[PDB]
This record gives C-alpha cells, structure tokens and sequence, in this order.
C-alpha cells in the first residue's frame, strides 16, 4: 500500500525534505518483542533465507547479529493516548511521552534512517526518559512494527547505539505471519 517514496525510504534512500514529522499516535496499539521468537527458534527461517542470499555470512552469524540486536527484557508494550507502558518482569513502567522532533541518521552502509524522538517529563514516572522509535517510515504512517532506543542519560547517546535495537510487532500476529512479513 505505499507510495514509491515510501517504498525507497523504507529501503534507507530519501531526500532529507520528504522527511516529516510523526505522533505518537502512528505507533498506537499492543506489541510483543520478537526476541522469544528467536530465542525458540521461530525467526530461524528469515536468519536462513539471509544466509542463503548472502556469500560472505553463515546461518549462525546472521542468527547472533539479530541475537544481540533483538534482546531486551521489554516483553511487550502498550502505546494509547499519549502513554507508553513497558512490560518487564510481569511488572509496567509508563509515562506520558512529550515529542521532540526527528533525527535523520546516515548509516555506514550509506543508507538512511529517522528516529523520532520523545521524551519523559514525569518526575513520577519509573519509565525510560528518552526513547526513539525506528521502523523505517518517514512521514506519518501508522506503524506495521518498529525498533526502539530506551535510555536515561541522553538523545545523543541513543543516537549511539546501534547493535542493539529491541523489534516489536502488532500482539495479535503469530510467529509465522511474523516471519511471513519479515521475508519482505
Ligand atoms: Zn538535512
Ligand atoms: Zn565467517
Ligand atoms: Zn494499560
Ligand atoms: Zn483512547
Ligand atoms: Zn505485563
Ligand atoms: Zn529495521
Ligand atoms: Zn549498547
Ligand atoms: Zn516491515
């Protein structure tokens, strides 16, 4: 369903004027991280199709690239009316969340990403005060899955991190139309 912009922006090409910005509305719903599907051997099919497509890189190293870049603790999150709540250890965290624009990232490959950036303001709240969502969109699009950068000390420092970036999908998905979606 997307606009050829859209199509090559999700593959990492745009120009910096198309990007725009988002609420946080586009990534309302319930979410299960994708790590439990890997670490039970669910996503095996992706890592396998990766291997098969790609000479200098075997099965087991795509499967502990995406090992390191799936794990997280944050079993699942809730987004509705302006809240973000994280499920961890059958216990949530939560708060408001206040945006604070976009962040247009070249990687090394040469490829382009947007992180949107929001951030708590609620001395109550136990949640991460920055967190960024990544799901290769760029313009407002209600999300169809979508990386996450947590942190307490900076922007910047999210901005940082790139091996590690806990993936989630819509709830109510099994692992196979998971896997299904994840071979496109
Ligand atoms: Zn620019
Ligand atoms: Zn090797
Ligand atoms: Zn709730
Ligand atoms: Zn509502
Ligand atoms: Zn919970
Ligand atoms: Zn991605
Ligand atoms: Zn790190
Ligand atoms: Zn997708």
């Amino acid at each position: 369903a997307l606009t050829e912009v859209e199509q090559k922006a999700a593959n990492g090409v745009f120009d910096d004027a198309n990007v725009q910005n988002r609420t946080l509305s586009d990534w309302d719903g319930v979410w299960q991280s994708v790590y439990p599907l890997l670490q039970s051997g669910k996503l095996d099919p992706v890592f396998q199709k990766k291997a098969d497509a790609d000479k200098t890189k075997t099965f087991a190293e795509i499967k502990d690239y995406y090992h390191k870049g799936y794990a997280t603790d944050i079993e699942m999150i809730g987004i509705e009316d302006g809240i973000v709540e994280f499920h961890r250890n059958n216990e949530t965290t939560s708060c408001k969340y206040d945006y604070d624009g976009y962040k247009i990232l070249t990687y090394k490959s040469g490829k382009k990403g947007v992180r949107y950036l929001f951030e708590c303001k609620d001395p109550e709240s136990k949640a991460p005060k920055y967190i960024q969502f990544s799901d290769h969109i760029i313009a407002p699009r209600k999300s169809s899955h979508f990386h996450i950068f947590m942190g307490n000390d900076s922007q910047q420092s999210l901005l940082n991190e790139m091996e590690n970036w806990p993936t989630y999908y819509p709830k109510q998905l099994s692992s196979e139309e998971v896997v299904e979606e994840m071979m496109s």
